[PDB]
RNA sequence: UUCAAGGGCGGGGAGCCAUGUGGACACGACCCGAAUCCGGACGAUCUACGCAUGGACAAGAUGAAGCGUGCCGAAAGGCACGUGGAAGUCUGUUAGAGUUGGUGUCCUACAAUACCCUCUCGUGAUCUAUGUGUAGGGGUGAAAGGCCCAUCGAGUCCGGCAACAGCUGGUUCCAAUCGAAACAUGUCGAAGCAUGACCUCCGCCGAGGUAGUCUGUGAGGUAGAGCGACCGAUUGGU
RNA sequence: UGAGGCGCCCAAAAUGAUCGGGACUCAAAUCCACCACCGAGACCUGUCCGUACCACUCAUACUGGUAAUCGAGUAGAUUGGCGCUCUAAUUGGAUGGAAGUAGGGGUGAAAACUCCUAUGGACCGAUUAGUGACGAAAAUCCUGGCCAUAGUAGCAGCGAUAGUCGGGUGAGAACCCCGACGGCCUAAUGGAUAAGGGUUCCUCAGCACUGCUGAUCAGCUGAGGGUUAGCCGGUCCUAAGUCAUACCGCAACUCGACUAUGACGAAAUGGGAAACGGGUUAAUAUUCCCGUGCCACUAUGCAGUGAAAGUUGACGCCCUGGGGUCGAUCACGCUGGGCAUCGCCCAGUCGAACCGUCCAACUCCGUGGAAGCCGUAAUGGCAGGAAGCGGACGAACGGCGGCAUAGGGAAACGUGAUUCAACCUGGGGCCCAUGAAAAGACGAGCAUAGUGUCCGUACCGAGAACCGACACAGGUGUCCAUGGCGGCGAAAGCCAAGGCCUGUCGGGAGCAACCAACGUUAGGGAAUUCGGCAAGUUAGUCCCGUACCUUCGGAAGAAGGGAUGCCUGCUCCGGAACGGAGCAGGUCGCAGUGACUCGGAAGCUCGGACUGUCUAGUAACAACAUAGGUGACCGCAAAUCCGCAAGGACUCGUACGGUCACUGAAUCCUGCCCAGUGCAGGUAUCUGAACACCUCGUACAAGAGGACGAAGGACCUGUCAACGGCGGGGGUCUUAAGGUAGCGUAGUACCUUGCCGCAUCAGUAGCGGCUUGCAUGAAUGGAUUAACCAGAGCUUCACUGUCCCAACGUUGGGCCCGGUGAACUGUACAUUCCAGUGCGGAGUCUGGAGACACCCAGGGGGAAGCGAAGACCCUAUGGAGCUUUACUGCAGGCUGUCGCUGAGGACUCUCACUCCGGGAGGAGGACACCGAUAGCCGGGCAGUUUGACUGGGGCGGUACGCGCUCGAAAAGAUAUCGAGCGCGCCCUAUGGCUAUCUCAGCCGGGGACCCGGCGAAGAGUGCAAGAGCAAAAGAUAGCUUGACAGUGUUCUUCCCAACGAGGAACGCUGACGCGAAAGCGUGGUCUAGCGAACCAAUUAGCCUGCUUGAUGCGGGCAAUUGAUGACAGAAAAGCUACCCUAGGGAUAACAGAGUCGUCACUCGCAAGAGCACAUAUCGACCGAGUGGCUUGCUACCUCGAUGUCGGUUCCCUCCAUCCUGCCCGUGCAGAAGCGGGCAAGGGUGAGGUUGUUCGCCUAUUAAAGGAGGUCGUGAGCUGGGUUUAGACCGUCGUGAGACAGGUCGGCUGCUAUCUACUGGGUGUGUAGGUGUCUGACAAGAACGACCGUAUAGUACGAGAGGAACUACGGUUGGUGGCCACUGGUGUACCGGUUGUUCGAGAGAGCACGUGCCGGGUAGCCA
């Protein structure tokens, strides 16, 4: 047969990509040498295109001006402040283990440095539960247990934004002018709508998949299609 | 080979080379004939989808939120009027896009997809110019196996290549002699082969042969007939 | 009363009857005899030829002889010869004329040889031996040329119908030019341009080419000429993105991703230093000239120390205010023009860049001090300080002044106003959407001077300069969107400016038929049709008024009702409009949205929620998408995906994410099943590879085995909004459950037109109810649903030429004429018709009939017409796409192991290595990554296979290897999907031998046993069938292992007649058994019970392995065992309607043909009933037939195609007669019937459901018959159904996909050569003329039928009821003709009237070939 969608896109082409050339700025934690002195100013809070969620202008004391990763409750004015001895108020970034525990946190490092990593789309946060020498642990919203160096930067406070999935697009047309501001290929054709050739559950004289949907992890791609190993199906149970 | 016996193969000197010619096998193999498969290249001037930068949409209708005023109310708010001008909203041959019916005209066309009337959309998932990206088992696809330059259930060009076919077509001067088989065995075999039958030509052998009839010595259970001769059918009466 | 001969009845078919025809009757028939003739290539006979043989011969050279016993022939075998090219030897010809060609003479059976004459003008042979790109009628053969076709089609059709009269030039003028008149184009047919073209531009000279005709013209031909820039573009910048170099990869590169650097990337249409006005050429022009202005750089000078922060460049969508120019319009004046019943109407009234100046809006400052005011179109603003007042900053392509006694104008060379494109500047709203960048400019003064190079510049820009092969009705971007009237309008219609008469052939006929577009049609009004297809109706605006339903938005312009012009005088809103809304009065028409523009409406049902998408080119839909619902995977060093690698997309992203799927708005809901399959988790035990390890083996090694055991599997569990399932039976079974809410004859229901109801005269339709559902049902989503829809079905009002039933007219063709000028097609012949025959579908054969030739027009009956090597079907050891638990492999994922890899069955560390961090350092860590390998998963991908037989193929079957009886025709052989039926073993005895013995069955005496008797065989002998067998081949007993090893002969397999395995018969050699012995035993009494090579195992001995010896482990001779049943041996599944090729009428569907079981009809016999009575009527059984309409069979004809069903239209026919005429019988009173005979003249109609044929139903009727003509009729129509590609539902399948199931959508080519006929001409024959006739023959339905009245309330009859002859009147159908009458038309004509233009008036053009409305003569018509 032909390669299936899932494989089209792998190949980078203009369908596929994300408008990056129409993005502003990659939301990353500032470096600082040491001692937390570095505070900036808020000069303007506008809209992120790769997040459809609001971003931070941010003037630093040292004359970097740089867009931040904006939780909620930010404006106009606000000094923030990214260091171990950065005072602990929503907008400020500081290292989890200066962080007192039970504080909602956003922008979360993978690994001290790497800039922010975990809890970064609209109204979403982590939870700092348990602290150590040793390890920091972390609930991510997705509801997992994450165990992170407590050398790993955060800010304070929930992300901005939050109730974006609250509102329905109502309309195709809503759905489109979103999609055209993210790396995805739409609208989406049903695969048991197309033609054998063209995907593993194409064919027939009426529409149904011709195996079972659950696909084994070790499925080839062009193969690899329906429910990935699904542990369970339905609702039931 | 073999206790043994019995079998197999060979044996009393003709070959080698040359020239012409009959025939076989490999090769293009008497000639043409088609759908493939594979390799390397050339195409996004068409078209699909995305991206960059520009452009286009008479006029009218309906009248969302918001806001105002007035009246009612303790308030909550409610009601009326106005304002406001929303919408993948309506009408619309504005421009522009599309293409339902006529199964009209045309159908060696004006045209290898045209003409006319009718019809749909026309502020949006809109239409469009130019630039730009994705390339062949790969793209692109709101998915019709649609589209990728009149080419698509795998583009185009050249090459592999004189592809192969048991299938269709064709195979060019005269005469004399003989003269079929359309059957049997085997076959992934029944549109084909091989081996026999049968046709023909050459060399050898050297006296019988037997298509006809008669007679003699033998073989035979079909026609017919019959079944108190088997067998099995098949009537009635004392 | 028996028999015979000939005939008769029985006896019906489709274009025109037949015995071949004529025609024949004491025969030209038939039967019995007879006589004479005709008549082949046979037979006889003369001569010759060939072939074979004989004699002679070297001879196959002669000569002689023989053939009663020689003379046909496809495929094929054999053999002699003719012709072509060039070579060689030998030898000739030719300018006193070679070859070739044309015509002609001679020879040879012939291939072919040769001569003569003409032409030709230089080469040409013969013999012998060679040579070979050596011989054509054919291949839908190749190339070239040519005829018919044909002076034919086209040069008409398009909403752009365009010309005409004079004149100019010229050899020549319908179309080249001038004038007039008449028209066409208005977002274009005008103006400016991008791309693209490339000289097409201008001039002169031309017409052989091109130009749909002609041409003096030209985009044509030839020759010259033409494009001028500091301030228009390019150039410069950067965009998506591209390239180059470096780095890395790759076997490698012209290949490849990332990361650096550099460069490239915008001519209308991104950003951007600077130009205006006039003048000029045949052709350029912000470029040249004149005038004026401006920008940048550099130099000089003065000023200036400032100078880089910031501003700008620089930005989305929707609504809106203000400023404001051009344009347009209004008022008034001036200048010029037009008109001439008024006094109107038209044009103009000008003047740049630039320099200077002015400034609304926004923002801000001071003053002020609002507690309710301020302000807007709207939102809004304020003690955090409103209004007012004063001030800073601050706009136009705008105002104003200069520029300008510049320029331009014949002249005047204006002033105000409104609405205001451009341009400027504000306010508001929206986003799950956030709407470039860089160069550059500003910031940052002035004088003078110098510099400003390089590239582009013509023209077209399209119904002739571009792409489409063309001067192509197609396609192709931007700007002018502000010309007038009109009106809502960038709409229509009309008209300016500007352009054009080149969407480029004309002339003629009242101009016929027929066709394309189209107007109008009385009365009826969907009767038409699959269906209202097509056409029509409605229509603009205002007022009134508006149902069900509803998601409260909508439905809605629902529906329905009324109004609408002009003129006179006014009112209101507003600053006003040349803006809007009203009032009163007058008044005309058939009609006041007067043309134009401009909805028909309502209801029920189905589907999809909606806008949107799609099969470029037959499908626009119910299909796709969608928001919404849901499940799955993943914490980012992720999940998913691309790459061989280096690397990469997602991702400037991070679970409110984004990937992978399913369902498909809302509303009410979404039951039961985890057995199978899938996925996932767990797992004592079981299974589970390689390395390392242990044992055996080998001086090593191969190899065998063990221990350990990863993923995986077994096993257990979870999971269905995962694949999917939800029955039979009874008051459980398969296999987990056993169909819940709902819905239901469904787009799913076979039966089926289900039943009931609604509706209609009538309704296979539609809707509602019922519903046992062939085979409904819950995110394979169920039900339901407002709104929406070029979606499917149905109903009503309205409408109407769809129909009854057609007519007239309009325009373009058609027809005739001038000019231009193809194509298709062609084996030949061809004036055919009716029959027959033939490979069964003939212009050509046969018999007849008809037929004088040529030509014009026509509509297309035939040439199974032309067009296309059939798409259907089958066949091929064909192809391709697709599928899967087909075969075999290949990626990829998981997992063990080895290397990288290090220190001290679980553990720590750090040093490689990996990741995070700018670094310091942090995390991880001998793991991971990577390299190698092993196991599991693995249609993600590749290559293939998927057999044959067969009354086509498939399904079924196996007649695919074997044995018997019959078929089988008394030797042998013999077919079918022929009839009956068996074998793929079983047996250590059920084998072998010997001894003893005789069986079934019946009878008699004491179904066991015992005795006797009869008893040739019916018993028994393993198993089919047939055969054999009695002191045995059977039974009993005993003994024995010959069911032995080796090797042959022969037959069979395979008749004849080659062919293996296998089988059998009969020997021998050896060894045995039994018997006194002869002898028997080569398994079972005989015919079924069977298997190659390669490989392995096994048996006994021997041969052999590369210089050699030893050991190991191999190779071989003979043979046994292991299976290929498709059985003389491949290792092997499907779909294709997305399909493709080779072929086949070797083979199916359709038509034909044969048959006639089936079907239709008839006859013989006549049981029977019919109150009695076979035969008024009905009529069984059985028997004999006819037809060729149905169905089936067959496979003859066509697969290089004979176009399907149904319908329609138009023609002919048959009779088995439905009506009509004439008759017979009656269970015939009459009337009304029933049945029958003759008979085909005429008639046999209209409608409702359905695609239907058929059939059901309704009302009429004299009756509303059946059938044939290729199931007549697609070069006639239609296209509803069958049967392409799209889609849905049900059922089936794991799936692709399928269905003798349903459903929505889904194309109709061609210019007529021949023939045929309808009509029209020209000739010839009869044989100069006029007029009038004749009539061989030919055609007709020219007439068919019904109702009514008198007869007559009569005959008949109890009555009820109720005829006839004849004479009349009328109707219907058909037929021919005609137009006084009625009616239609009537783009002759006359009137009314809307819009616009000619100034008004008058009088006119246009509004599609009449603007519309009203009337309508002639003619033509019903
Ligand atoms: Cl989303
Ligand atoms: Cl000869
Ligand atoms: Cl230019
Ligand atoms: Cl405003
Ligand atoms: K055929
Ligand atoms: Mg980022
Ligand atoms: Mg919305
Ligand atoms: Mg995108
Ligand atoms: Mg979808
Ligand atoms: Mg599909
Ligand atoms: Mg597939
Ligand atoms: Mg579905
Ligand atoms: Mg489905
Ligand atoms: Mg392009
Ligand atoms: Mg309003
Ligand atoms: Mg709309
Ligand atoms: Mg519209
Ligand atoms: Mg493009
Ligand atoms: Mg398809
Ligand atoms: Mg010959
Ligand atoms: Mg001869
Ligand atoms: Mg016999
Ligand atoms: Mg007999
Ligand atoms: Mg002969
Ligand atoms: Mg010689
Ligand atoms: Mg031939
Ligand atoms: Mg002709
Ligand atoms: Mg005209
Ligand atoms: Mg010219
Ligand atoms: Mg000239
Ligand atoms: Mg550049
Ligand atoms: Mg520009
Ligand atoms: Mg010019
Ligand atoms: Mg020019
Ligand atoms: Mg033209
Ligand atoms: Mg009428
Ligand atoms: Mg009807
Ligand atoms: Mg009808
Ligand atoms: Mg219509
Ligand atoms: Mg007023
Ligand atoms: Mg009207
Ligand atoms: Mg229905
Ligand atoms: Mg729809
Ligand atoms: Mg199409
Ligand atoms: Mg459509
Ligand atoms: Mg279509
Ligand atoms: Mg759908
Ligand atoms: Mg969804
Ligand atoms: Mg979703
Ligand atoms: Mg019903
Ligand atoms: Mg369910
Ligand atoms: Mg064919
Ligand atoms: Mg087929
Ligand atoms: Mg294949
Ligand atoms: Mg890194
Ligand atoms: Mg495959
Ligand atoms: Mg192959
Ligand atoms: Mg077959
Ligand atoms: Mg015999
Ligand atoms: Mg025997
Ligand atoms: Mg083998
Ligand atoms: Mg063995
Ligand atoms: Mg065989
Ligand atoms: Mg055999
Ligand atoms: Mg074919
Ligand atoms: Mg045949
Ligand atoms: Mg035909
Ligand atoms: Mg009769
Ligand atoms: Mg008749
Ligand atoms: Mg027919
Ligand atoms: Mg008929
Ligand atoms: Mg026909
Ligand atoms: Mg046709
Ligand atoms: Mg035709
Ligand atoms: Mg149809
Ligand atoms: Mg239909
Ligand atoms: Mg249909
Ligand atoms: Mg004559
Ligand atoms: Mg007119
Ligand atoms: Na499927
Ligand atoms: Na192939
Ligand atoms: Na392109
Ligand atoms: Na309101
Ligand atoms: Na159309
Ligand atoms: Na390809
Ligand atoms: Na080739
Ligand atoms: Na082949
Ligand atoms: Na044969
Ligand atoms: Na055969
Ligand atoms: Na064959
Ligand atoms: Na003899
Ligand atoms: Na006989
Ligand atoms: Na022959
Ligand atoms: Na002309
Ligand atoms: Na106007
Ligand atoms: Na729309
Ligand atoms: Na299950
Ligand atoms: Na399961
Ligand atoms: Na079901
Ligand atoms: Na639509
Ligand atoms: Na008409
Ligand atoms: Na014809
Ligand atoms: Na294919
Ligand atoms: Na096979
Ligand atoms: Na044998
Ligand atoms: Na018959
Ligand atoms: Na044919
Ligand atoms: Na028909
Ligand atoms: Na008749
Ligand atoms: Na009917
Ligand atoms: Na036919
Ligand atoms: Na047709
Ligand atoms: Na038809």
């Amino acid at each position: 047969g032909r390669r299936i969608q899932g494989q089209r896109r792998g190949r980078g082409t203009s369908t596929f990509r994300a408008p990056s050339h129409r993005y502003k700025a990659d939301l990353e934690h500032r470096k600082v040498e040491d001692g937390d002195v570095i505070a900036g100013t808020v000069v303007d809070i506008e809209h992120d295109p790769a997040r459809s969620a609001p971003v931070a202008a941010v003037e630093f004391e040292d004359g970097d001006r740089r867009l931040i990763l904006a939780p909620e409750g930010v404006g106009v004015g606000d000094e923030l402040q990214v260091g171990v001895d950065a005072e602990i108020a929503p907008g400020n970034t500081l290292p989890l283990a200066e962080i007192p525990e039970g504080v909602p946190v956003c922008n979360v490092e993978s690994s001290p440095g790497d800039g922010g990593k975990f809890a970064r789309a609209s109204g979403v946060n982590a939870q700092l539960l348990t602290h150590d020498r040793n390890v920091a642990v972390v609930k991510l919203p997705s509801g997992e247990m994450k165990r992170l160096d407590p050398q790993c930067r955060a800010t304070i406070g929930v992300v901005g934004g939050g109730g974006r999935t609250d509102k329905p697009f109502v309309k195709a047309g809503n759905k489109h002018h979103k999609m055209k501001a993210r790396g995805t290929k739409w609208p989406n054709v049903r695969g048991v709508a197309m033609n054998a050739v063209d995907h593993p559950f194409g064919g027939g004289g009426r529409q149904h998949p011709g195996k079972p949907k659950s696909i084994s992890r070790n499925a080839p791609p062009g193969r690899k299609v329906g429910d990935i190993a699904s542990k369970r199906t339905g609702r039931g149970g």
